[PDB]
């Protein structure tokens, strides 16, 4: 184990120092490298249980067993006296910069995962390039550095969700004694978009500054992997060139799909366009039933819009379907209309978008229900939220040998390695992984540490918590009830559940028994918590801390012995007692 | 210890059935008791690991080793045929109601702990009385059933905190595109109090209905324990009588203290009066620096009031002082004035409260600072928040033998037992325990199960999470940093910390580096999390789930391997990396 780890670490690290924290010769070398502005990884052998074995194995590369030992790109450079010699003779800079490739790491994609990986690799002295290019949407929308979450995902969507939540805060404020009249207050879409876009612009700029400050080369260029170590880049002026890299990280993400029906690309939009749209969508049809579809429909309705969601089959496929039904029922009680069991056939244009008066156009949507009955209605905006897809055919030449699955995602080992030994993939394009921003970030950071700092820690993709930011939010960690029953059998599953009412909803005269939580547990394993589910305000804040406990193997007894914080919504997890098997009502 | 447990269980239970889930004879006995409206505890021997030894040890009472076996107040009643004989002969009701005392349980105090204990005991057939009486405040304020939290504590305070938080929501709404103008909106104190009090009234009524539905006798009477089994009650018409009970639970709580200075009782108020006050306090001085003092000052300022807090020494004594300073600094930047290192000497009346026109009076407060300088300022309302005290000299006759500590609280074992063996104490009067509503509720419920259902589970009072509902909320679980350093030494403590900015604060132009969190960890115990601290919105929702993980022994590695939910405040705990020892800034 140790010899294999050391060989892999030495071969892959850009600049690495084997050290001991007590040794003054090691401190002197560290001080020289810091003065020279040479970044590097450091392995403190006295801080590792197998450090003595590592010292012995180092002689297989350097012929010495002492510390310090400096390596650059697989080559032993020297001990203390030698490194000081190179520094004194002004030779060290050239040595640490010598490389077979232009870069130690090329990251293709400057989104959540790619920026995290590139910044982390640079900390260990890896010469790093991050490529990011945003192909415009069909109507021409484009945006800056940072990827989907920053520009057209989690960040703007949650800010618009907050704008929507504030509608109810205005209503509640009256009951709490404030003098406003909610019925005389209106919402200005353009003012909200300006504020959202100003924040996004600060993030775009902050990422460019962060790459500069980490000595990462940022290329606003489209990359294509043409062989294991060669990336062809096309710049803003269509100039084509090739750069080379030792390790390659594919982090190119996904883009929205469109249905293959007349008028969809021409006259509809997707989430990519929504978050910078200069005019309020107006009367809107959302086609689809993913979390993207429902989150966007929810905030548009809360802002005062006339919104309909066209659902082919079910809501939130892949999520617990009891929770999905409760999410949709709340939305329907709060203004969202649903066209159920329905698909679109064609979008016809009745009015062109009025860019001068800043108004949407008008569309005729024709569709049909599963029984064959026709759907026909006019909408000012049609938003397609019918899934997202990787677009690797343009990122990857087929001759490179990177295996893709049937959906076009990259088939990766548990350490993100593709079928090409120096090429890795992270984020939404890594087949089978949860498609979430903090997952991409952890994967990229942890991978960079394994490549360039000798780390061994893998990303754990199990029991990753989620939150759907619908008008009433839905947080979850672990299995749905139906997946738990499928895996273990109904007789081995116990479900504890309860309704609850936020204290803030009492004086506000809101609903008594809409918020809901459950714990899905395995009886034969000490009532292990297999899944946690909560519908209520601030559901992501509620869920997050429990994800640590679930990671640690929490049981129902662990929830019971923990004392609640009062008054909170979250504390209702600490006193659950009604089982579904008992048939006793969960109402409070 | 099976023999000792069975002896204690049979001796204490009111009505108890020993059964097996796999027995249709037990099913018949359960059905008969259910039809007879006879509530009882049930111990399913097949579900316990030592069930076989219990069956054998039951014969020491019943001379049989089969199930079912029924017991009443220490006496074996019979098997299947025998219980049916009594039922057929109309003898069973008399048998199950025979008792040496009027009640199996008398609970003195109808607050958080006492109501929880009384309701739980009644589930197992314990004939239960709950006594509750609310001695009026000096100005005459009184309230209904439910105790401090329901009437004059957590419930109204959090509702008034929410009214205060809505001030900032109104401001934020403008930046999110809503057309209101916060500067022309005002707050109506009386409207908010009316709504708060209507909710409280629904809780008072709900508790009365809950006791009725559980067959608990509710006496709105002042109780005094005059001997181990005798409680003297004084009813609303001053009629004095004595009732007897087998077990006694003392759950009488505490009341606000006043400083011993002229004018304090006559002209000041406390939290007991604030939550139903019919007029806005106006310009207000809060004397004290507890969480009660700061929570009330905070919401009064957010409602638009002119508020000053007079602090003898420090804020939030007993809490992490770095966090306390950050809490206070936020309040000072958001309208709360602080008179630091200052104590009051006298409250002088300048105008009497005008009850007819619903206006406060006017007071002159004289005090002095530690540097000798004088304090002299006028206020419309003076609120004392200088601690709370038990008042057991009127609850307990000294001859009973219940030992109190130097502060007047009850000295209890880890199972809530006093020095008188049938008398227990729960909630705020139990010396040394966290004085919180969910603690009182757990203690009461768990104690009732041990007394009347043979349970053995104790309440765990360690690492009980808290939240201070100041304008920026402060959640904590475990040790303060200073307590951890005192216990383990600075060299064995590592502190990970970060500022954060809620995404909701970006478009709203709120502060960049005021929200803050830290994990206080023990290096030599695998970086065990000793204390978690968070200052930010929704801090109780953030903190609660982590309390389960801390109960389970979470380490820093457990936080690191858990993935964040994005975008949330809570996810910041999953990526902490800056140590205090490193000196690196925690700013974003
Ligand atoms: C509407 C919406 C809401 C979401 N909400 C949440 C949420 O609340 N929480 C959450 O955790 N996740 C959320 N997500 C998911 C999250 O956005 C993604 O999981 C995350 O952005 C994936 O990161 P990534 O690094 O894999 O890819 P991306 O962030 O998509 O980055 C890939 C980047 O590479 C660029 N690129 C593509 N091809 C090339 C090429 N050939 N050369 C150069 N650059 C290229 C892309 O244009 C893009 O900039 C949401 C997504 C959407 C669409
Ligand atoms: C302003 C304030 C805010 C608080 N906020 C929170 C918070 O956010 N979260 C939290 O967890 N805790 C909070 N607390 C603490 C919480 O209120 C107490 O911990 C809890 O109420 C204690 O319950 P208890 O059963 O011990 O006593 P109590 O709830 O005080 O009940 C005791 C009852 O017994 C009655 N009684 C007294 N003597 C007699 C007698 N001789 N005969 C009959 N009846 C009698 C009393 O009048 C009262 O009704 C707060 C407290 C205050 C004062
Ligand atoms: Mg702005
Ligand atoms: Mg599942
Ligand atoms: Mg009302």
């Amino acid at each position: 184990g140790t010899s294999q780890w050391l060989r892999k670490t030495v071969d892959s690290a850009a600049v690495i120092l084997f050290s001991k924290t007590t040794c003054p010769y090691c401190k002197k070398v560290k001080d020289v490298l810091a003065e020279a502005k040479i970044k590097h990884a450091t392995i403190e052998l006295d801080q590792l249980s197998n450090g003595s074995a590592i010292q012995k194995c180092l002689a297989s590369f350097s012929k010495i067993e002492t510390v310090p030992q400096m390596f650059v790109r697989g080559k032993f450079i020297g001990d203390s006296q030698t490194v000081l010699k190179y520094y004194s003779n002004d030779e060290l800079a050239g040595i640490v910069n010598e490389s077979k490739y232009d870069y130690d790491l090329i990251v293709i994609g400057g989104g959540s995962g790619g920026l995290a990986a590139g910044k982390e690799a640079a900390k260990y002295g890896a010469k790093t390039a991050v490529l990011d290019y945003v192909e415009p949407t069909p109507i021409g929308t484009t945006w800056g550095l940072g990827g989907t979450c920053v520009n057209v995902g989690c960040i703007p969507k949650k800010l618009m969700h907050q704008a929507g939540l504030l509608s109810h805060a205005l209503e509640d404020a009256e009951h709490f004694g404030w003098s406003l009249d909610r019925s005389k207050i209106s919402h200005n879409w353009s003012t909200m978009v300006e504020g959202v876009q100003s924040h996004i612009g600060s993030l775009n700029w902050g990422y460019k500054v962060a790459l500069r400050d980490n000595q990462v080369t940022y290329l606003n260029a489209k990359g294509r992997l043409i062989s294991p170590h060669e990336v062809q880049i096309t710049d803003k002026n269509q100039k084509v060139s090739t750069i080379t890299g030792n390790k390659i990280i594919l982090a190119t993400g996904e883009r929205p799909k469109y249905p293959e029906i007349p008028g969809a690309v021409e006259y509809g939009i997707t989430s990519d366009d929504l978050f910078s749209l200069p005019y309020f969508p107006g009367k809107t049809l959302v086609i689809g039933a993913s979390y993207v579809a429902l989150e966007c429909a929810g905030f548009l309705a809360s802002l005062g819009g006339d919104v309909t969601v066209m659902v082919r089959s079910i809501l939130l496929r892949g999520f617990d379907q009891q929770m999905a039904e409760k999410v949709g029922d709340y939305m329907e009680n709060h203004g969202v209309k649903f066209a159920k069991l329905c698909v679109p056939d064609e979008i016809k244009q009745l009015k062109v978008v009025d860019t001068e008066n800043n108004k949407p156009g008008l569309l005729l949507v024709k569709g049909h229900y599963t029984d064959g009955k026709k759907f026909e209605e006019e909408f000012e905006t049609v938003i397609f939220a019918v899934g997202r897809e990787p677009q690797l055919s343009k990122v990857l030449c087929e001759t490179v040998g990177v295996k893709l699955d049937k959906n076009g995602r990259v088939v990766c080992t548990d350490d993100e390695q593709t079928t090409v030994s120096n090429v890795y993939a992270i984020g939404d394009i890594n087949a089978g992984k949860p498609q979430l921003t903090p997952v991409a970030i952890q994967a990229g950071r942890y991978l960079a540490r394994r490549l360039f700092a000798g780390a061994t820690e893998l990303t754990d993709y199990s029991n990753v918590a989620t939150t759907v930011f619908t008008p009433l939010e839905y947080g979850a960690c672990g299995l749905s009830e139906e997946d738990a029953i499928e895996k273990y059998g109904d007789k081995d599953i116990e479900v504890y559940h309860s309704n609850f009412k936020p204290l803030e909803w009492t004086v506000a005269h809101r609903e008594d028994n809409v918020c809901y939580m459950k714990l899905v547990c395995r009886k034969s394993d000490n009532m292990r918590v297999l899944g946690l589910h909560v519908l209520g305000p601030n559901a992501g804040e509620i869920t997050q801390g429990y994800a640590v406990a679930i990671k640690m193997g929490a049981t129902k007894a662990d929830f019971d012995r923990t004392i609640g914080i009062h008054p909170t919504c979250s504390e209702t997890f600490t006193t659950l007692h009604v089982t579904k098997k008992s048939g006793v009502s969960p109402i409070v």
